[PDB]
């Protein structure tokens, strides 16, 4: 009766434990190794927010519990999830393999990024489409974003709240609520890519449903490439609006970031904190998504949305 499908969650990914960063890194560096100074680096930035061992656990109590809600909310399909990480084990590639292992014929996928990119997310959906198409006799139905659905909207209102109506009165009436997401090259534009529409759109959703007075949309976590990544950067953001008007606190909302990993704990908790602490702001991050029920339900709703379930 109840027919069983695969559900490929997909992410960027964060490596298990110290001794993958450097093939991690690789991976991301696309073949180039990193200099032994460098991967040092990269390893004191995990040490630095407390370690890494927590990171790739948030991805997989993510993928467990949206299996598990989504297969007690309908009767139609039994779900069963399978994570594919875009740089380290276990990759798109390999999650696909599992589940024309386990005879999985169909399978709708999903990205941990609520924002279309042609770097990523179609990247990714493609990766698991070929890996299908190779072994054969299953099929991948992908979701390409989710920014848009209400109850995540909701997750990100409710929360910016929340941290409007903690603060002083002072900071209240002179806050900034700076909205990101990982930036990509510029030259991303150039294909029609909407990422950056549709992180604008995020920002506009989330404030005004928040009621925030004042909000600016910046990028985090850019690459060294030399050609132009979307920017402003939330550091530079930071000083430059604070430079203009001398705002006293500052709210961050990773939007583009689901989880608590290095590009939240330190991009924005470390460096867009040393700029606060600097300029004598507050400094204000609200939870982000990780694996609570009230995300897992929006997932949960953009899943069956695509299924038209
Ligand atoms: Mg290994
Ligand atoms: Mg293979
Ligand atoms: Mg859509
Ligand atoms: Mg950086």
């Amino acid at each position: 009766s109840r027919k069983k499908m695969g559900l490929l969650v997909m992410a960027y990914g964060t490596p298990y434990k110290e001794e993958d960063i450097e093939r991690y890194y690789t991976h991301i560096r696309r073949g180039r190794k990193p200099e032994p100074e460098m991967l040092q680096d990269l390893k004191d930035r995990y040490e630095a927010i407390g370690g890494i061992s927590p990171l790739a656990q948030i991805t997989e109590q993510q993928a467990h519990n949206l299996e598990q809600h989504l297969n007690e909310i309908q009767d139609e399909i039994t779900f069963k999830a399978y994570i594919g990480l875009a740089h380290i084990e276990p990759f798109i590639e390999d999650a696909v393999a599992e589940m024309h292992k386990d005879g999985i014929t169909e399978a709708v996928s999903i990205v941990l990024a609520p924002h279309f990119s042609t770097f990523s997310v179609q990247s990714y959906n493609k990766r698991a489409k070929e890996e299908a198409e190779k072994l054969g006799g299953l099929t991948i139905t992908s979701v390409e974003s989710w920014y848009d659905e209400p109850k995540f909207v909701t997750y990100w209102v409710d929360r910016v709240k929340e941290t409007y109506a903690s603060m002083p009165e002072d900071e209240r009436e002179n806050a900034m609520l700076i909205v990101s997401a990982h930036s990509l090259p510029e030259k991303i534009k150039e294909f029609g890519d909407p990422y950056p529409d549709q992180l604008h759109e995020s920002a506009k959703l989330i404030a005004e449903g928040a009621g925030v007075s004042e909000y600016a949309v910046g990028w985090q976590s850019e690459g060294n490439t030399p050609d132009p990544w979307l920017g402003p950067d939330v550091q530079d953001l930071t000083r430059d609006l604070f430079e203009q008007k001398g705002y006293q606190a500052f709210v961050y909302v990773p939007v583009g970031f689901v989880a608590d990993h290095l590009e939240v704990l330190y991009d924005n908790d470390y460096e867009c904190k040393v700029v606060t602490d600097d300029i004598g702001a507050s400094y204000y991050r609200p939870e982000m998504p990780n694996a609570k029920p009230e995300f897992i339900d929006a997932l949960a709703t953009v899943v069956l949305k695509k299924l038209g379930r």
